[PDB]
């Protein structure tokens, strides 16, 4: 029982954001505060949708959710420990928010978030509820923490029946390589990502080194590192640009004292122990496992999607008659439902982080510096994505794959 008000807004600070939530870590003084961070849900510029109830009706206590926080809370519990496993997860605990505390931390942070973030959404205000997590940029609560984030994405390759002749290169190439392209054109991105995220779910040492490398080389919104919470590496919610070499001399140097390397090689081996963490504890083979819930592509789950509404299929009979896929539309609703629903959850999958927590069971060590790291493991942004939301997936498959196309065409 706790009810932040106004005034509290003062001990938060920015920490990051995505699309969905904005975070901040606490810099109070509070004893039931300390070491730990705040996950406030954004309204874009009444719990559940009809669909989303019958798309969801198994689980009763899901469907029966009072707000959209305590949803996340209990489809995190539910839904995807039963599939993750509870080790390396936190559903968080509630804490009752103000019209106005909120309103503070929206006008407060502010001037630290993205010009653009700022435009496309801000603090859903009319939520009674806030999530309150751990720190993971903290080891616990030792001396200094050297905290890692990554978003690794799909790591993966579509197979499908169900992809055209005409998208078939979308079974050589990943999706994260193709809306590169795509990012770049929208001007989302300052250059390519050197990250291959088949590399890192490889299960192989020498392409998760690789993989971890070109995460250092071009970080975007998919590498940060965190000295004591403190963001020393990767973008300020939001993707970053190359680490150019001043960035790289800045990193170098924060890693004095931590690492116990001579000067210009700190990195080359800090980089050596995330690939030995995140390789050693194989904590992605099991999310990979997560993801590959979509076995028929978005072009395949699609036509599901529209037997699950029950509305007549586009894609089908705005389509070539010839090509229509009966297959799929012969299935039997439990069998629909059962798709998109595990397509749904893929996509949570798809869209986590991890977060390795470095500390001077699970450790690393390192011969080239002659040093033992403790190491925790954790996943974060398990998000539940709308059921509504596979129309938009679908536009923006095939605006990521024709894009893709018309440019091998030079
Ligand atoms: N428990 C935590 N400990 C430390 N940092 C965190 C924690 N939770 C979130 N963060 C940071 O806050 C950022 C945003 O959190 P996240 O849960 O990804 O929000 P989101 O808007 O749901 N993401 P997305 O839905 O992919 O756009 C992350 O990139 C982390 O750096
Ligand atoms: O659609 P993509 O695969 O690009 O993923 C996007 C993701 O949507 P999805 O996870 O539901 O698809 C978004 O999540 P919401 O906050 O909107 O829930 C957000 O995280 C974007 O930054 C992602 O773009 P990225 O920068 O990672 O490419
Ligand atoms: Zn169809």
């Amino acid at each position: 029982e706790m009810i932040l008000e106004e005034k509290d807004a003062s001990d938060w600070i920015y920490r990051g954001e995505g699309g969905a939530n904005l975070v901040l870590a606490y810099a109070g003084s509070s004893p039931l505060f300390v070491g730990k961070v705040i996950r406030i849900q954004k309204a874009r510029r009444s719990v559940l949708t009809s669909d989303e109830q019958h798309l969801w009706r198994e689980n009763n206590e899901l469907i029966s959710s009072p707000n959209k926080e305590v949803l996340e809370q209990r489809y995190v519990q539910n839904v995807i420990i039963p599939l993750l496993g509870p080790k390396h997860v936190d559903a968080g605990v509630r804490v009752s928010v103000s019209k106005e505390f909120l309103e503070c931390v929206d006008k407060k942070v502010t001037k630290q978030r993205p010009l653009w973030r700022v435009n496309a959404a801000n603090v859903d205000t009319s939520h009674d509820s806030a999530l309150i997590l751990n720190d993971h940029s903290l080891f616990s609560q030792g001396g200094d923490c050297i905290s890692v984030e990554i978003k690794p994405k799909c790591g993966f390759l579509p197979t499908s029946r169900f992809i055209g002749k005409e998208n078939m290169l979308k079974t050589s190439v990943s999706r994260f390589k193709m809306h590169q392209l795509l990012k770049l054109e929208y001007i989302e991105i300052s250059e390519e990502s050197e990250y291959d995220p088949l590399d890192l779910f490889s299960g192989s040492k020498e392409r998760v080194l690789e993989a971890i490398k070109a995460l250092y080389s071009t970080p975007q919104n998919n590498f940060r590192v965190f000295l004591n919470g403190s963001l020393i590496l990767g973008g300020s919610g939001e993707s970053t640009g190359r680490t150019s070499p001043e960035i790289g001399y800045a990193f170098e140097d924060a890693l004095k004292g931590f690492i116990q390397s001579e000067d210009g090689h700190r990195t080359e081996c800090f980089l050596q122990l995330v690939s030995d963490a995140v390789y050693g504890s194989g904590v992605l083979d099991r999310l990979l496992e997560i993801q590959k819930l979509d076995k028929l592509d978005i072009e395949g789950a699609i036509h599901c999607y529209y037997d699950i509404i029950n509305q007549p299929c586009p894609i089908c009979r705005e389509g070539r008659p010839l090509e229509a896929e009966l297959s799929l539309h012969a299935l039997p609703l439990d069998e629909s439902l059962k798709i998109v629903k595990e397509y749904l959850i893929a996509a949570t999958a798809k869209d986590c982080s991890i977060m390795i927590s470095f500390q001077s069971g699970d450790y690393v060590s390192l011969k080239p510096t002659n040093q033992t790291f403790d190491y925790k493991v954790h996943f974060i942004d398990l998000s539940l994505k709308p059921l509504k939301r596979m129309e938009s997936y679908y536009k923006l498959d095939k605006k990521i794959i024709s894009f893709y196309n018309r440019k091998q065409k030079a």
